[PDB]
């Protein structure tokens, strides 16, 4: 009934961003229409500034005064929350741990962060980020339980339904959970007879679990995947919206992940990052066969481009 | 303009406990009308079941499956109690290092006991995953908003029990109890003072609306006054910061002689956390309160020693 966000703030994010991220295209493939027997249609959040998605909801963050940022998610959503913040005038600090390569660490400070370290643990990422935000009068941004972040988030949904009218699901990959719990608030909110799925790596699938046993069951251990950007578990926030109005999890293996990468690589010619290729691999995979063939126009978002 | 809780929120709490708790009296003290110049007034939490005013807002966050906490006085105490009447275990972390007598005392006021190591961070994770495995929720002994409610029901008690109170005089640990008294008596009747009381070795509350920032105490604090050892928090910090109207600090010597005065002289067995807001209407800086402030009543918020 009552979740960390409603459609309202779906809508206030949508208006409160659009001016500033791309209305990214939707493009088709008729060679992955005719492996899955499918029509399908790619959102483009390759495209996207940033590189990803995740502008949408750490512009939404920004906006929604601060004088800093902070978080200790130093992948895609580091590199989007150092943009929001550059846009609105303000230093975004990234907690990194001390023994990060330095091919990470120069990728971060490339892309315009101020590098925090911390030691090599989930205990030592928070104090330090913790302490940072104390110390700069700033807000800690989080990759996917803010609620103004899956708000944002959502804001991809209200693109695909008005891009692709006749739409009968949307294919999410899952990490956190974000950008899933905001589509799902979206779509049910406006067309509840969409069906919305997410897509999920063997290796990493405490979504899936998780709606099995019906209770929230994260990884016991940190995630190995080639698709980094969903290595995270779901949350607290994301978690309820999931359990409600997700209609399905299909999981992916290694293998799959990589197959569909490549093939999206070599004959859709997008470059993707292989996070990208879960959703790809979800429609391809076996047991994808079991939606019903009334399921015909089928969204996948192409998440990611940072590779 | 909008915080944690309302006043609707405090009404909701003393409808939703008041069958469970007692309106506690409030007392006099000739002895310490004649020390202080003023007409004092003591509000009882000391005789509240549980032995201090914490089953307010633990019983208010239980009705409002097992609970959790890692505060293992006053607020286990009550929250184990509030657990009891609703049906459901208690679970209080404690560090495995913890005294015997302390484990005893634990255990005996009827916890279920989880061990952790001595440390912020063990205390935290430990009573996160017993959370998780008990499908239970933790109630945070100041910082939640319903147990935040539940205290500010002593001002609703006082204000009607003294109906021309000039002051709430309210000692301040992590100010659940200052921030749910600020809300009813500034959305009531705003014209009364709400003042706080604080040891100067932990005074965290003093120096943040000093600095008009919230500065959390940068050590564990050394005190007599063990419950009033916590920082003030994210939640309580912006009601304190706009609605409490000053913040009076007392030596470990003052809260000691105050503590001794209530014994000795009221034959009121306070704990000394409970005399803070005594010795702190006895401090100097009292003084300066003005004379039209005549009519002060002191929350006594425990008796667990
Ligand atoms: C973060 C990320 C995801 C997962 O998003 P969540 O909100 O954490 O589920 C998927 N694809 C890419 C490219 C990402 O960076
Ligand atoms: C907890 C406690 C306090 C302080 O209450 P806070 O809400 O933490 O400020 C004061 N007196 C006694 C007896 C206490 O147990
Ligand atoms: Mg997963
Ligand atoms: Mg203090």
């Amino acid at each position: 009934a009552q979740y960390c966000i409603s459609f309202a703030d779906v809508e206030k994010a949508h208006i409160n961003i659009r001016d500033s991220i791309h209305l990214t295209p939707v493009l088709t493939s008729s060679i992955l229409n005719q492996l899955t027997g499918r029509n399908l249609f790619f959102k483009c959040e390759l495209f996207q500034k940033t590189g990803s998605f995740k502008i949408r909801g750490a512009l939404n963050a920004v906006r929604s005064k601060p004088k800093a940022v902070v978080t200790h998610s130093s992948g895609n959503h580091g590199q989007a929350l150092t943009y929001a913040a550059k846009l609105e005038g303000i230093p975004a600090y990234i907690v990194v741990p001390q023994t990060a390569p330095d091919c990470k660490k120069l990728a971060i400070q490339a892309y315009g962060a101020s590098i925090v370290y911390c030691e090599p643990s989930d205990e030592s990422r928070e104090n330090v980020a913790k302490r940072v935000t104390e110390e700069t009068e700033g807000i800690m941004v989080h990759p996917n339980q803010e609620p103004a972040v899956i708000a944002g988030q959502g804001t991809i949904a209200l693109e695909v339904l008005n891009q692709v009218p006749l739409v009968d699901a949307l294919v999410v990959p899952v990490g956190g959970g974000g950008m899933l719990a905001g589509i799902a608030i979206t779509v049910k909110a406006l067309k509840p007879s969409v069906k919305v799925y997410a897509a999920e790596p063997s290796n990493a699938d405490d979504c899936y679990q998780s709606k099995l046993k019906g209770k929230l069951m994260p990884n016991l251990y940190p995630p190995e995947t080639i698709a980094d950007g969903v290595k995270s578990s779901i949350g607290l926030n994301t978690w309820p919206i999931i359990r409600d109005l997700v209609d399905d999890i299909f999981t992916v293996t290694e293998d799959e992940i990589k197959c569909a990468t490549q093939l999206v690589w070599e004959r859709m010619k997008l470059l993707i990052e292989p996070t990208a290729g879960v959703g790809v691999a979800a429609v391809l995979s076996q047991h994808f066969q079991t939606v019903s063939p009334e399921v015909k126009n089928i969204c996948i978002v192409l998440s990611g481009g940072n590779v």
